């Protein structure tokens, strides 16, 4: 019931911002969105869970920190996006809209 909800509202929010690019820091800016995971939506929600805030955020109904949702989900299954990233750079500014958000 409270997972129904949380996962609808996770799917919500990247379904509307699915083509939308977000800004990352390159290891050489890395423009990157959802649609280029090539992964199933329920499986890019699955993943967005694990994000350290994400789920108590959805549960309220709450703006969702995407590029942060993004960049830690292509963290997580991206070759490309690994090698592309500047990792550490990544978690800070991954950290810094967690904190922004919650």
């Amino acid at each position: 019931e409270d997972d129904l909800s949380v996962e609808a509202e996770i799917a919500h929010q990247i379904a509307e911002s699915f083509s939308k690019k977000y800004k990352f820091p390159s290891r050489s800016i890395l423009l990157y969105n959802f649609e280029q995971l090539k992964m199933n939506l329920d499986d890019i929600v699955k993943e967005a869970k694990n994000v350290p805030g994400v789920t108590r955020l959805a549960r309220d109904g709450s703006k969702l920190p995407l590029r942060c949702v993004l960049g830690w989900v292509a963290l997580a299954n991206s070759k490309k996006f690994q090698l592309l990233v500047e990792s550490n750079k990544l978690s800070k500014i991954m950290q810094d809209d967690l904190n922004r958000y919650t």
